[PDB]
C-alpha cells in the first residue's frame, strides 16, 4: 500500500493525451541494421529524465518501415516510455516472423542498447504494438509471452483468427473504413476470440482508413498511452479514460472488460 512506484508524469487530462507530445522530452538512439540480431534495426525513443520506465516494441506492417510508426513511438516515449520503432528484416515479412522480431527488439533494448537506454528500462514491464501484419505479430507474441504487460494491435492482419490463449491486456484498434485489414475479417474475429478473464478492449476509429495508424492521430495516441499507462505502469489514474471509455463521436465502437 503506497504511491504506485511506476507512476510517471502529472495527473492526466484528455487534452494532455490528445496533444502532440507528453510531458517528457525525448532523445533517440539508433538500433543499427548492422548491429541488430533478429530484426532489421530501428529507432529507440527514450525520456531524457533518468528514471526507469516500461519498454515497448512497435512493428510496422507489410512493405512498411520504422518511419511509418515513428510518430507513435515518439509520442508514447514522451509520456514516459522507452520505445523502439523497428524495421523488419525484410519489408515482406509475415505476422509470425514479425512476432519473432518484436521479441528480438525487446531483447535488444534490454541487452544490446547503450547504457543510457538500458538504464531507463524496468526490464520486467514490457509491451508490444504493431500495425497490420505488425499487429498480427503483436497478437502472436502476446500469445507466446504471457509475461508481457500489454499488447496493442493496430488495424491488425493475420490469417489465424483464434487467439484463445492470450492472457495479456490487449487493446485492438480497428479502422471503420479499412480496406486492407477489414475489422470484419481481422480485428473483430481476433478480439471475439480472446476469452474471460483476459482484459481487453476493442476500439474502432470512426471514418478511418487502414493507414490511420501511420499518421499522427490523437485517438490512437490518447488510447494507446492510456492503455500502456494503465497496464505497463499499473497507473490507475488512466482508467478514467478507458472506463466507461469513449461514447460511440470519434469512435465507431468500443467494447471492453472495464473496469479491469
Ligand atoms: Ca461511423
Amino acid at each position: 500500500q503506497a504511491a504506485n512506484p511506476y507512476e510517471r508524469g502529472p495527473n492526466p487530462t484528455e487534452s494532455m493525451l490528445e496533444a502532440r507530445s507528453g510531458p517528457f522530452s525525448v532523445s533517440e538512439e539508433r538500433a543499427s541494421r548492422f548491429g541488430a540480431d533478429g530484426f532489421g534495426g530501428g529507432t529507440i525513443y527514450y525520456p531524457r529524465e533518468n528514471n526507469t520506465y516500461g519498454a515497448i516494441a512497435i512493428s510496422p506492417g507489410y512493405t512498411g518501415t520504422q518511419s511509418s510508426i515513428a510518430w507513435l513511438g515518439e509520442r508514447i516515449a514522451s509520456h514516459g516510455f522507452v520505445v523502439i520503432a523497428i524495421d523488419t528484416n525484410t519489408t515482406l515479412d509475415q505476422p509470425d516472423s514479425r512476432a519473432r522480431q518484436l521479441n528480438a527488439a525487446l531483447d535488444y533494448m534490454l541487452t544490446d542498447a547503450s547504457s543510457a537506454v538500458r538504464n531507463r528500462i524496468d526490464a520486467s514491464r514490457l509491451a508490444v504494438m504493431g500495425h497490420s501484419m505488425g499487429g498480427g505479430g503483436t497478437l502472436r507474441l502476446a500469445s507466446q509471452r504471457p509475461d508481457l504487460k500489454a499488447a496493442i494491435p493496430l488495424t491488425p492482419w493475420h490469417l489465424n483468427k483464434s487467439w484463445r490463449d492470450i492472457t495479456v491486456p490487449t487493446l485492438i484498434i480497428g479502422a471503420e473504413y479499412d480496406t486492407i485489414a477489414s475489422v470484419t475479417l481481422h480485428s473483430k474475429p481476433f478480439y471475439n476470440s480472446i476469452p474471460s478473464p483476459t482484459d481487453k478492449a476493442y476500439l474502432e476509429l470512426d471514418g478511418a482508413s487502414h493507414f490511420a495508424p501511420n499518421i499522427t492521430n490523437k485517438t490512437i495516441g490518447m488510447y494507446s498511452v492510456a492503455w500502456l499507462k494503465r497496464f505497463v505502469d499499473e497507473d490507475t489514474r488512466y482508467t478514467q479514460f478507458l472506463c466507461p471509455g469513449p461514447r460511440t463521436s470519434d469512435v465507431e465502437e468500443y467494447r471492453s472488460t472495464c473496469p479491469f
